[PDB]
């Protein structure tokens, strides 16, 4: 069955696997640096992540960070999308951020991507564009 | 006998995909460049693996190094990476030799690769008989090895 558990260092390979499985919100040049092992492990080790398994298959990953409160990543393999996994991960990360004391959470996403409407459906608002042309979204406590 | 019995080698298959990424992002030189992002997307990475020119190395139970050749679009070294903690143990040379021999056995008259100019890898390749022939469209050093 589908399980959600805390994302830990041992999940590093599967974080990459899920992240590179998606067909929208592909990795952009300015984001390469955050996947280098030392930085990816630092992100995981903030403790704001969950990973979803379908049996022994890794299905989705979501993590929040304080660097600034941010959704560091939210990705579900295409074959597991539209089953509630992304919403379940986002809800866990969002609650974690607010319990840590965040007043607002930020994220960026490809403008007009399916993810943009998904976040808006969950109460996030587009507030502009960053220097890289990504849509900036905010959710307040 | 030349290498610790703890170090084993497996033919690279689709099931190794997560560990290919893990090893690739562990290195501190020849970091991923913008023009190379596309080759890591799952469908493209699996297509690369499926050309059949790859091996992966484990140190004990820990994945340690990966190397793979391609014949399409042309004979190339598609990737060669060893985790920092497992470098200088013969793994990169072993993977390079395995891939190189497979390519030549299957008909390659020459193999090319690109690497960061002046990187440790550049000298490593030259030590194994590769020659710098120039630079590519991004300023990477282009190297060749001939049959
Ligand atoms: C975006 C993503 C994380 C969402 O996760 P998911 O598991 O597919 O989403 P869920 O199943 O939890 O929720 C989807 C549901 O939300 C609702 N929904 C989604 N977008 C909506 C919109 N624009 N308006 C109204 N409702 C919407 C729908 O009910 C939808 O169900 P449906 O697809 O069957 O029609 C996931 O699809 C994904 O990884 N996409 C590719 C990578 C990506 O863009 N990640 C975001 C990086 S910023
Ligand atoms: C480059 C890389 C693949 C080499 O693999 P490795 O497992 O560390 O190398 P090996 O143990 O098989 O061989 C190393 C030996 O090659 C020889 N060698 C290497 N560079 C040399 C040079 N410039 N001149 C002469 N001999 C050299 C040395 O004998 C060296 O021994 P040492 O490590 O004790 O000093 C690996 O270090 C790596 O992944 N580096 C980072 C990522 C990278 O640059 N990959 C290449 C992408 S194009």
């Amino acid at each position: 069955l589908i399980t959600f558990e805390k994302l830990t260092a041992q999940h590093l390979p599967y974080l990459y696997e899920i992240r590179f499985s998606v067909e929208e919100n592909l990795l952009h040049p300015h984001q390469i640096q955050y996947l280098q092992r030392r930085q990816a492990l630092e992100d995981i080790n903030q403790g704001g992540g969950w990973i979803c398994k379908h049996g022994d298959d890794y299905a989705g990953v979501g993590f929040g960070l304080f660097i600034e409160p941010l959704i560091g990543g939210l990705f579900v393999k295409p074959e597991y999308q539209s089953k509630g996994i992304g919403s379940a991960l986002l809800a866990r990360v969002t609650a974690w951020m607010f319990e840590r004391g965040a007043e607002a959470i930020h994220l960026t996403t490809d403008p007009g991507s399916k993810a943009e409407g998904f976040y808006q459906h969950h109460g996030w608002a587009v507030v502009g564009q960053d220097e890289f042309g990504q849509a900036e979204l905010v959710k307040r406590k």
